[PDB]
């Protein structure tokens, strides 16, 4: 724990880590069951959720979503530049997830019935942890202290798991999640970059933009090997705090080392 303990106070604030080894059996964990906010994080668990109703429901995915200049909240990059276009909800889940779009998230999340709803889902897989409580952009203010919009490293990580790898999905839709997860382009400089260039990534990130708060959570392939499951979460105490990519980076360097993988 003192390599986290290290980083943390180099970064000057906290640091929250789990990874398990589906393979050996394998976990690391510092801080793993101490809340976090989420901030865009969540919206990796609001496609799966999509995803799981699309099972239930024939012609979910493909559903036209009315949406115009009123929906599209700030950090709305693919759903302003398909307004034109239109977009159904398959368009907007990726969206959500690979861009990290809010407006996308946002019309998602009605779908789902809000962010009780999404947090209902996490329920019915297992998750007492996980709360969404609010809509973008208010989820991202990331108060010290405050439970809203929170989850644990640990909970983050087991319902990942859970979801890519284990029985929460169907297999069609655990596979579509999992290929929105690898084809993500807001972590390259995240867990992607603790990891050797060929070993397959998918992931989904956070950036609240205040208390230094940021995250990303990863499912790794090393090649021919079971694959790694691991969340790493970060925070600060005052508002104007920067959050770091490199320590997260860091962070996942530090977990692979401890689970002996390398
Ligand atoms: B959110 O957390 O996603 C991030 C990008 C990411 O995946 O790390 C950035 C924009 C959408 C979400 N964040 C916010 O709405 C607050 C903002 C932070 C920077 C610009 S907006």
């Amino acid at each position: 724990a003192e390599p986290f303990a290290k980083l943390e106070q180099d970064f000057g604030g906290s640091i929250g880590v789990y990874a398990m080894d589906t393979g050996s059996g394998a976990t690391v964990s510092y801080r793993a069951e101490e809340r976090f906010p989420l901030c865009s994080s969540f919206k990796g668990f609001l496609a799966a959720a999509v995803l799981a109703r699309s099972q239930q429901q024939a012609g979910l995915l493909d559903t036209p979503i009315r949406y115009g200049k009123n929906a599209l909240v700030p950090w709305s990059p693919i759903s302003e530049k398909y307004l034109t276009t239109g977009m159904t909800v398959a368009e907007l889940s990726a969206a959500a997830v690979q861009y990290s779009d809010n407006a996308a998230a946002n019309l998602l999340l009605k779908e789902l019935g809000g962010p009780a709803g999404l947090t209902a889902f996490m329920r019915s897989i297992g998750d007492t942890t996980f709360r969404l409580d609010r809509w973008e952009l208010e989820l991202n203010s990331a108060i010290p202290g405050d439970a809203r919009d929170t989850s644990s490293p640990r909970a983050v990580t087991e319902s990942l798991q859970k979801l890519t790898l284990g029985s929460a999905l169907a297999a069609p839709q655990r596979q579509q999640f999992v290929d929105w997860l690898k084809g993500n382009t807001t972590g390259n400089h995240r867990i992607r970059a603790a990891v050797p260039a060929d070993w397959a990534v998918g992931d989904k990130t956070g950036t609240c933009g205040v208390y230094g708060t940021a995250n990303d959570y990863a499912v790794v392939w090393p090649t021919g090997r079971a694959p790694i499951v691991l969340a790493v979460y970060t925070r600060a105490p005052n508002k104007d705090d920067k959050h770091s990519e490199a320590v997260i980076a860091a962070a996942a360097r530090l977990a692979l080392e401890g689970l002996g993988v390398n």
